[PDB]
């Protein structure tokens, strides 16, 4: 068994909605990124990658390579996964966890959880995000972005 | 073997002294919150519920519900518990991070790990609390607030 | 087998390079602190003794004693790894998150991944490094400093 931590931050820019988990949910202003910007998936992808010791997604999927522009994060992490697995892992669990301070995640949750499931092709049981908020602290609490963790446990 | 994550954040307001783990820690300002706002037991809580794939603590007991307010971590702590293990889990450990610039938790984590390992009935070995600074950087290096993270492993 | 998660910060201060990972990196400032500062093996080192029920590194090897000023990182990940096998706990694998606006890790993980391999006596795939930025957002947005997340997963 092995353990994997990611980590990823997205500034708002733009019209609305932001793709998180693989949900668009609508909000005023969207995220600046190179692919779709979706936090919660890169979160998990580097959790994944990391527990394998595949390194990380940029290191996979490069801001410079102008072909993972406008990326559907679920394709990444569909790839990662494909490799991940390629090395013989095969899926413990995931826990994910948005920190926002809007909008509200909670609705779109398992609608995220069967687009990560599926995506894992595990069940969704083995499958879990959570939300929460910096109570107006930090750029986050500013709502100047969005940021994710994740940790997964291969086997 | 199931793993979890958490993670919480409070500002400060009013008068001291927070709890944070359970225990009563002198400050001059306390903590804005629904609850006690104890930190230290949200992020733990969370990582729990987490592993169990049973969601959140916002999930289980809302801001919302005013049958909430002022209620004791501990308490939290313990259903969330109570729930997990009627899915069927067991305690395989849990480590715990609190990231503040003051006040000193480094001598209340044993009375915290005394708390939590009878609020989880475990041993204390399997409880780890442990304590950072953000080097005044930040919000919380501000004194803004605190925040905290916790890993839970569930068997 | 058992969890553990760390997380360090250190402010930017005087001049470069940087010692993160054990790998001196070129950047215009350097990082302040009573060690060397290196962000990603403080992580690292309380990610161990977490899991190990040891506590953390500031309790360890405290900032008040001055045995420790500037002391390398690597010395006191191994000391407290030695103290970790002693407890009767052997590797199971690592991750590292650094998160920074700036120098670029990349190119520095394979070295950091060798250190730390020697260090902990384990094969390279046992040990995984990986960066993420903040987008600009946040005291490390900001270039005010470097933060770094860890977890680790002792047998
Ligand atoms: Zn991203
Ligand atoms: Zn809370
Ligand atoms: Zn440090």
């Amino acid at each position: 068994m092995r353990i994997g931590h990611g980590f990823d931050v997205h500034a708002f820019g733009g019209e609305g909605p932001i793709i998180i988990g693989g949900v668009r949910i609508p909000y005023e202003k969207g995220l600046l990124a190179h692919s779709d910007g979706d936090v919660a998936l890169h979160a998990l992808t580097d959790a994944l990658l990391g527990a394998a010791a595949l390194g990380d997604i940029g290191k996979l999927f490069p801001d410079t390579d102008p072909a993972f522009k406008g990326a559907d994060s679920r394709e990444l992490l569909r790839e990662a996964w494909r490799r991940i697995q390629a090395k013989g892992y095969t899926l413990g669990n995931v826990d994910v966890t948005i920190i926002a301070q809007a909008p509200k995640m909670l609705p779109h949750i398992p609608q995220m959880r069967v687009f990560i499931a599926e995506d894992l092709g595990c069940h969704m049981d083995d499958v879990n995000v959570k939300a929460t908020t910096t109570e107006k602290l930090g750029f986050t609490g500013r709502g100047e972005g969005i940021a994710c963790e994740a940790v997964a446990l291969l086997i």
